[PDB]
């Protein structure tokens, strides 16, 4: 899976344990 990362690619996970929705 990505390991690159943390969530989906229009997903950047934060140190908050969320993930960024940039879409």
């Amino acid at each position: 899976e990505n390991f690159s990362g943390g969530c989906v690619a229009g997903y950047m996970r934060t140190p908050d344990g969320r993930c960024k929705p940039t879409f």
